[PDB]
C-alpha cells in the first residue's frame, strides 16, 4: 500500500504491541480535530506531534489510529494494519481505524484525500487484513464524540460499506 512508514515521518516505532484479531471486519473512520496540513513536511510533523501526545499524556501504547490521511493527498502509517494503539475498549482489537487529519464539520476532504481512503481500504482487503465484507462507521456511532465530522460523516454513510448497526460491537464491551 502506498504508506507512508514511521520512518519516513520520523515516528516512533518501538512500541508495545497488542494484536488486531484478523480478519478485520469493522472500519472506524476518525479526524484528528486538528488544523489540516497542505505538504509532507507539514503532515509528518502534525503525525509527530499526535504520537508525542498519545504516547507522553495519554499513555496510549501507539498513535490511536491506524492510518492518517493529510491534505496532500497521503495516508500515514499509524498502528498499521496489524497493531493496537489504544488500550481500551474491545472495539480497539476489532477495528483498523483511520482519520483524516483535520476537522470536516464544516468542510469535506478533499478529492486526493477520499482517493486515497478508497486506494488504502482496497490495498488492505487485496492483503487480506481487511476481510472483503469489512464495515465501516464513524467514531461517533461507538463512542460520544463529533469524530469524523457532520460532512465526513454524511460522506461515509452513503458508502456501500457503511453500517448504522453496532449492537454486536456494544455488546462486546458490556461482556
Amino acid at each position: 500500500c502506498n504508506v507512508v512508514s514511521k520512518d519516513d515521518w520520523d515516528g516512533i516505532t518501538s512500541v508495545h504491541i497488542e494484536y488486531l484479531t484478523r480478519p478485520i471486519k469493522l472500519v472506524i473512520i476518525q479526524h484528528t480535530d486538528t488544523p489540516g496540513c497542505d505538504t509532507d513536511d507539514a503532515c509528518a510533523a502534525r503525525v509527530r506531534s499526535i504520537q508525542d501526545y498519545h504516547l507522553d499524556t495519554l499513555n496510549y501504547w501507539d498513535i490511536g489510529s491506524s492510518f492518517l490521511i493529510g491534505g496532500n493527498g497521503k495516508v500515514y502509517e499509524g498502528s498499521g494494519w496489524l497493531h493496537v494503539g489504544v488500550p481500551n475498549y474491545a472495539y480497539n482489537r476489532k477495528a483498523i481505524k483511520i482519520t483524516f487529519i483535520g476537522s470536516y464539520n464544516s468542510k469535506e476532504p478533499n478529492s486526493q484525500q477520499l482517493n486515497a481512503i478508497k486506494a488504502l481500504l482496497k490495498c488492505g482487503v487485496d492483503n487480506g487484513h481487511l476481510s472483503s465484507d469489512y464495515k465501516v462507521v464513524g467514531h461517533r456511532q461507538l463512542l460520544d464524540t463529533d469524530s469524523p465530522g457532520r460532512k465526513l460523516y454524511n460522506i461515509i454513510r452513503r458508502w456501500p460499506e457503511w453500517t448504522n448497526d453496532v449492537s454486536e460491537y456494544k455488546d462486546l464491551e458490556h461482556h
